[PDB]
């Protein structure tokens, strides 16, 4: 009883956000900026000698749009399951993100070949999502340049496979900076904001950002044991989260 | 009683904007974004051929994110009381990358303008203080052109021009710090221009990440402010599109 109205909060916290990304000019103008900057990048980059020419991209809020699952979550007060991401993937319904499969589809047509590493589970998501991306029009989707998620979350065995195939990856593009490699996997938020800084000329240029703020692993950089702790406990640990301004608050009749 | 169920539904309002605003202050995600854009702006400044580079202040150049947490904490809207008190509280923090682009610009060959919608009349002073402590150089009654009467930023551009300046680039959160064309239109209306324009952005036109406010709000109905707070979460609500979950 309490906890399904606790999560039913989570999923509230996440509408401004939604809406933001749903409705904005302003999160349509960031997708083609980065798209803007990763052709450019593209074009500029030379592959190693004697290596294919290789683009990696995350699928989930960075080429395709899952947004619709977003608001699921809000109007039903349910928070995220492997279940229902599922039947969500084989409803078949998610859209392109702007700018996205132009650029898919000029690094393809121009000296590159694009890879799709992605978190969808490659035992039951597979099928969903080669059909949506079929329908949206990406080409080059086959059994060598999809590669879902078997037992491990993290990317790095993945991007290596692809390298082993022969590939130089000139750029990566995605929503969580995992997908720029396994520095920061499982690292707090503080963490990640180091690797930012370290490593922020890299940004627009070898690693692609796109946004997304109603998900992520900067969810679960909130705290060590974030998922481990009930809807409460995930409550709690969002509003420490929060800094404030004091207010500057004398008077009488 | 009405004035509960006011501070009910605001505080519901704010609550609504808690994830954005921290991944906006915890994600390593948002200050990527952010040097993504400062990044891509000074690639454009090197290349475009007096040379002057227009920016917004707050959002795009200076983080004003603890009063949004302070909205969320105490429930509390916006108000233009309580903002230039926020203003005076001189607690302005730099977005990354924003100092090292702006100096960047003034010392190679450009001239920075910063064309904010902080009032020129009650908010000068403390932007003024926030900017010299935070290391923005260049900062001076030429350069800085606060707001005065009017929201939209055409007039204070052509300003600029004025002073002999070619305006090469510009910098902001809101589709309105690159010109009138999106002023008081709707999101749809908003998203036909950024359509129209794709190939500008990081070219011309600069764009930072703003989740927790913006004319993005309104935006949403020709007449989401006039109503009270159970009318925008009503609108808000609409706004949303969802799975059938079937």
């Amino acid at each position: 009883a309490v906890e399904q109205a606790n999560q039913a909060k989570l999923q509230q916290q996440v509408a401004m956000g939604l809406i933001w990304t749903q409705q904005s000019g302003e999160y349509a103008a960031l997708a083609h900026q980065a798209f803007n900057s990763a052709k450019m990048a593209f074009d500029h980059a030379k592959a190693k000698k004697g290596k294919k020419k290789a683009v990696v991209v995350d699928l989930d809020e960075t080429m395709i749009d899952n947004s619709a699952y977003a608001g699921w979550q809000v109007q039903s007060g349910q928070g995220f399951s492997p279940k229902t991401w599922t039947k969500w993937v084989d409803a078949r319904q998610s859209a392109a993100i702007p700018g996205a499969v132009e650029f898919s589809n000029y690094v393809n047509a121009n000296g590159g070949t694009m890879f799709f590493v992605s978190n969808r589970r490659d035992d039951v998501e597979k099928a969903g999502t080669v059909d949506d991306m079929k329908r949206l029009g990406f080409t080059g989707v086959n059994d060598k340049t999809l590669l879902l998620k078997k037992d491990k979350s993290n990317k790095s065995v993945r991007f290596k496979q692809v390298e082993d195939m022969g590939y130089d990856i000139v750029l990566f593009v995605g929503d969580n900076l995992n997908d720029f490699g396994d520095a920061t996997y499982k690292k707090s938020n503080a963490e990640r904001r180091d690797f930012v800084a370290k490593n922020s000329k890299a940004f627009g240029k070898k690693f692609i950002v796109l946004p997304n703020t109603q998900y992520g692993d900067w969810e679960g950089g909130l705290d060590k044991n974030y998922f481990k702790g009930d809807s409460q406990s995930k409550l709690d640990v969002r509003a420490k989260a929060i800094h404030a301004w004091d207010g500057k608050h004398h008077h009488h009749h």
